[PDB]
């Protein structure tokens, strides 16, 4: 009936010896969306203008349903998980995810003359399905506000569930209406037209996702050693050096190389105000473009530039209780901007870009564009406890090599969007539906495959360690007020939430 | 007990129909090294200078470890079995490695009056072990000094394994001190740190290493047909032609293509004096960078340029007992320079750059770096009898199609280092040993698997055919003072030890 | 369903012959706290001044859970029920402690123009988990106001759990923030992390703790004669006096005695204003410090002198409902300060200091510390019926004879806290909740084991014996007002509360 | 026979879940000892004038015996290995040890014209025998020098054993013979009375000792609360302050504390010249005494005050093969003086002496010497990689909480000395014995159990990290020299070799 638990709280992480499982529950707002109705939304401006809002041209719809994100890993690793993480393993993936949706309650606002009383619909039910098929477009990008809070205690309120389709504008960027963008090709997608369980108080929900063996991992492994330093120093070499000549002991940069770094793109930084899209390294796909930042990773002796950094904010502080954020903006004050340094990257990866000439006997030149030719060997950007934990990409033809600068596990397959929302209920007149909105408990549990790293260097390694500094920071605790403060700066991310800790030998 | 052999000389060439087995025995002198002490090494100097010594800035160790380097053609195949098996096959790899270390002697040197006097230190032992776990660093750089010599009766010093680590230079390229280099990541290993075998004259010892079923293949193809000429000659096509218009009859170069060649980078020569990396076609990585030369394999019409080639020095005579090259520099005039030309690439390769324009309707340029794109195909550089057989490449998160353009077959898993070491007998007084040495014989046992060549086309095809000018010029035998003669030039290396010999029909 | 009691009301107590189970059930209130949030909590100033709130430093930090404090005498035993266990019983000890959550009421709190209106939440939940592991800071500190009320009808009001962490303080006394304290030891815990049942009205919750066999006893014993005079008087000893002359007759003081008394501190008492910590008898221990009374147990002639008496308050009348006392100050006027008097220590207790000069003949002066050496005896203070069954120690790497002289047993291993609190239930709304508590019954029940006091003494013993004056003063009874009105002083606490009256012949 | 080794090289660590298993191999050196002599050997100087050598009484005897000598951290653990022990495990205690010697090598010395010639005695033998039953005196001090080195390749000399024996000296400090010296009580021990093993080589020997269960752990546990703030801060108590007063809030170090601290022992540190033992913190015990330094376990705020500190030298450099350092003082240039820090000991332990008079309302003065009394808790001092692992204590009647302030595990029972000794070859000449010495390898295997640490405390913990500046300063690597160089500061062993690393929630 309606007087028992359907589901427990667990934010727990448990530990074996290759696996872990982390539990990861929140208290879960499901506000009802729009009274329950598709919008058509887009935008009609598609300047591209930086630091301007609303610049791109794209025409959507936005659901009356919501969804649950829990792609991050401050998510489901409290700070010492993943600090055990990074410092005992190489790398990791996840394997199982397993979300339970209990504890519902649909509460019935009404307005009185004295404040809003709230009460249970006991009767009221909410819709859940998970689309697994693929049916619905994903939401792929990584890092979007829908997200979970990190702390546990953290209100959680699902985010409203939109989505771009395909657009084309005949007219130019500053067309005022955006109804000339919808295609042949856009597609209006009815959640309602899926089977849903509608669940009362008292009805539990749950559904699993098994990533593919084929998912790939979250590598944690730094290279000991320069890939160009891979000789033995003390013998001489029958190869010649980079001109042809002799190969001098000793040095060995000039030895002929049997591999290449990575592929390099130069990328630039524009400071300049009112510039566009196309005033930074960019390409123009579709209705608008994307810019090239940060690029392919590659060895940065600075802490800061941005197009070569994966850069991103993260809260300074999380409050409990924010509410609905539902187009709302990051207050810039609120977060920090924080860039994953490349330093794990300098054994592995180009510190610059690859230097030649068509002119025979010209001096060589920076190459704009290095793709991948044979021989390239590489490392990954670092993941951050700030990261997505994968990145699903889009259905393509063809790709190459899939990764997300911004960060997570490149994925061709990860759990789907678990749609939910309030059933309406109606209040008889035109309309109108009853004020309600629901509450429930959702933990998402996370099975995990861990590689303990194993290295057998004399000498001890570096390790994540938390610094009374961190404390005195206030970092991984809470303040006075009740906010979980992260208190991250780029310096605080290196020596805290970065991955690549793993000292690799080979 | 001592007056019983361990084991049989056998540096033999078995053929079987897919399968050859190969014996490499030689004499292997260990020799004590340094004291039996870990000392470590770096060069302070980073300026890159091409044309003289100790100009790469580097840190690491040198152990007093040896270690067993096989890893060439040469080593393991007469001249006769390298013209068998490139005249016969198509392709072939090397499927299981084993090697015997067996008739153990630790030779104590004593100092007299008159002369060095050698006796038998019978219950003397030495260390060996493999390590397969990649426990220590790999030397992964090809045809440096520390190889086996072609010879069956050459005297093989076993190298002193050293290995540098990662390093940091915060100062310069003139900075004076290398103790500046050191970085958190970087890494001494104690080998002594490994369990080893302990071997009395009388013990035997032995190691088995299985390349993968992944192992890729030397391939000895060569294409009989440009793949642009792949049509029909005497139709037409419904293709057009490169700007859109009539394909004509008999002009099938201007006829689009339905694929295109490798990768292309344009690399340049300088002959100049006192030329740093930097003057050469490079890329910066980490403490110091490495050139871009031979690159991408292209054909050239030319024999000599050694940006485009693969080029390296062969011995021109080899002495039966060189005695021990460690931080010896190869003679100039003891070697050749020869360059393995591209003429078996005529067919699949491209013979210039990639020729295109943004501007529209501007003559197509020199495109300096032209990266893998959809549809490319290539052939790889021919190996030749001196180059590695495999090339180990560091361990990366990402590798794109690997490949060592200096040669040796692509492989992520290869034999581990053997490590060897005289046993340190101490005097019983402060910083001194019995100064001692061991000899053995070590058998490299090699299965590879081969291909056997399918043509079915009328006319004969070219072989590797020795000739009287090779007899003449003293090729592949030894000489009237005892030394084994390569005599080996670039035209040398074409007539006879390069691979892509077998012509492909497709 | 929700129409069905989970649970029985019982307070009784059970008695057998070497056992009796004890039942505390109150009426317990749940008060979310701090609208669920985790606050950092601390106190900046160290001036440590007597008199005065606020005077130590600390860092920690309070949690929105609730936890369960069942650990004293009056919460488990009646006053006959205590009569009854000091009359008749040498010792005690707590066995099994069995506590049930159940008859839940999550109650929403509604604001009106007219009051407060109550609501049953039907589908409300509190979360509860028992923390056995350890994984959590234990509050070890005694009689603390957290405790549940002596009487059964007592409302209970679950105390905010919270604690204090490692903190360093580099400034002084006066530092002015309390942000500096926290160190990389400092420990924030998220109790949300912890599993925890989820419970609807109608869920009822248990858990068991069972103390281990090695938990110490409550001592009620008492002994009949002075160590000093366990010879027999009719008899001379061939043992020597002090000074090692003749053992006169009748003279025992003056024998050599085979044991010492007990460890003995001597500790100060002063009336003066403004004193601070060190000004008493203390120890520095960390950020602040200790002080040393009411030190080693000794016979006091004296019924008041609080330095060397366990001194403690008791409530002179206890109201059903107080509300929540957090932050609350127990009121001076409401108890009354009552001081254990050692009075049973007399025969087995230093009745003063080990008196003795280094100085060779040298007059015997009082040593301030004597700790313990070999050969000392003595008895442990009195417990009380206002004292805690056990006492908890902070685990540590080394203990000694761990005894509190604040009161109960010294356990190693003792019943976790018991976790709940409400679920947040929030309104949809930022930084907003809906308004509301738990009321249920806790049922405590402890499993005691007995063990009856044995006295062949021809004479009748003293017995706790309820007089006349005792109902007069309204004693163990309610008053008029419907308050339980303990009414304890010093000399009560020696007639009614005190254990140790169990005779002891040896 | 001889050709045919008897055992093989291990260093390794092998990590289990709770256990872990350490090899230390090295080559060993056994030299004969005083031409195969038991000498009387002795000091008769008593003045023990500190700075001065030869100022301590003793008599003993210096055995032809050589022992083995393994007991520290540093030789049965690589850095990294003490890295992941001390990150990981919250205790550790070694349960099985295991002696190989093997490969022995007997070398007769011949002295020539020139130089001196090394031949193997075939025949030769060594004495071997284990002494577990304490058949002969147990030297029990920690960190002499007859220690194993750090690094593997260290070459070991057994040091020759020798022990001290009972004294009386009837005379003074100044007395010109030791021959007065031995009392009846005094034990001259044969060493060859007791059944040893002879081996030639061909012949290994091995022993194991078992540490019985009742061993005690090695703590790594640092309590992240102080002992005095364990009480829920939002609470009063009914317990008084030190004075008997209220109990304010938040001013919890006036409240009267459950339990004390551990034990509290002035000592004093001077700097003058020309001081004996009599001018420190001492007690006479027997011909001499001993200081009281460290002493008890206290927080310590500074980094440097030696007698309150653990304080010890260790080597900046250890030579591979430094020779026989029998009667060789320590050089004071070649070590560093480190002192252990308590800063991990602030929160259980006392920060300064109890503080009390025996005056009745005089000031509390420091206590000089503070013994245990009932209710202590304290930690112990932290152990350092550089540590013994365990601590054999004399066979007494009585012992109280046996530790060593010097370090290692108190145990009863521990490995007995491995006796070793080259036979005496005579000459058949009078007083001559053919010059030879034994080499070999002993491997030392030893059981670890381990206790993995459990923590949920949200936040990240401090790890033990090496960190560039490490890596500059090049510890735990060798130096171009071949030097193992531990360049070790106080600082240093805080940061990186200190135990107390895991904290302890309770
Ligand atoms: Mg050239
Ligand atoms: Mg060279
Ligand atoms: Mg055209
Ligand atoms: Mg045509
Ligand atoms: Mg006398
Ligand atoms: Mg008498
Ligand atoms: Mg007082
Ligand atoms: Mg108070």
């Amino acid at each position: 009936g309606i007087g028992h638990s359907t589901g427990n709280w667990n934010c727990d992480t448990i530990w074996a010896e290759n696996t872990c499982k982390t539990y990861a529950s929140r208290h879960c707002v499901c506000l009802m969306r729009d009274m329950d109705q598709y919008k058509a939304i887009g935008n009609a401006n598609g300047q591209h203008g930086l630091d301007t809002e609303n610049q791109t041209q794209y025409f959507g719809f936005s659901t009356p349903w919501n969804y649950i994100d829990f792609n991050q890993y401050s998510v489901h690793f409290s700070p010492r998980d993943w600090q055990q993480l990074v410092n005992n393993y190489s790398r990791w993936r996840p394997r199982a995810v397993h979300v339970k949706i209990f504890n519902l309650q649909v509460i019935q606002k009404t307005v009185t003359d004295s404040g809003t009383q709230y009460s249970n619909d006991l009767t009221g039910t909410i819709q859940i399905f998970a689309d697994q098929e693929g049916r619905y477009p994903r939401l792929l990008y990584p890092n979007q506000t829908t997200l979970m809070g990190p702390f546990p205690s953290n209100i959680y309120y699902l985010p409203q569930y939109a989505y771009m389709t395909s657009m084309f504008n005949s007219g130019g960027p500053t067309v005022s209406s955006w109804w000339g963008f919808p295609t042949r090709e856009s597609a209006f997608y009815c959640l309602d037209e899926s089977p849903s369980q509608m669940l009362r108080t008292g009805n539990e929900w749950e559904t699993t996702f098994v990533f593919p063996s084929s998912t790939q991992w979250c590598n944690n492994k730094i290279s000991t050693v320069s890939i160009t330093q891979r000789q033995n120093p003390l013998y001489d070499t029958w190869n010649v050096n980079g001109r042809g000549d002799d190969a001098k002991r000793g040095n060995f940069c000039t030895w002929r190389s049997p591999w290449y770094p990575g592929p390099y793109i130069y990328l630039t930084d524009t400071s300049a105000a009112s510039q566009r899209l196309e005033n930074l390294a960019n390409v123009a796909v579709g209705p608008d473009g994307m810019p090239l930042a940060p690029g392919m990773p590659q060895y940065r002796s600075e802490s800061d530039k941005d197009e070569y950094l994966h850069t991103f904010w993260v809260p300074k502080k999380v409050k409990m209780n924010e509410g609905d954020i539902r187009n709302a903006q990051i207050d810039v004050s609120t977060a920090t901007k924080v860039q994953v340094d490349t330093s794990t990257l300098y054994n592995t990866c180009p510190r610059s870009g690859y230097m030649s000439t068509v002119s025979q006997g010209g001096a060589p030149a920076p190459i704009v564009w290095s793709g991948c030719v044979p021989g390239m060997i590489w490392d990954n950007r670092p993941a951050t406890y700030f990261d997505p934990i994968w990145q699903q990409f889009p259905e393509t033809d063809e790709q190459f090599k899939i990764i997300s600068q911004l960060g997570g596990i490149p994925v061709k397959e990860s759990p789907g969007h678990i749609f939910v929302k309030v059933t309406p209920k109606p209040t008889g007149a035109a309309n109108g539906l009853i004020d309600e909105y629901c509450t429930f408990t959702c933990t998402v549990e996370i099975e995990w495959e861990l590689e303990p790293l194993n290295t057998h260097r004399w000498n001890m390694r570096s390790m994540i360690s938390y610094e009374t500094t961190d404390a005195k920071a206030g970092r991984q605790i809470v303040d006075e007020n009740g906010q979980y403060q992260v208190n991250v700066n780029s310096a605080d991310i290196t020596r805290l939430y970065m991955t690549k800790r793993a000292p690799r030998t080979n």
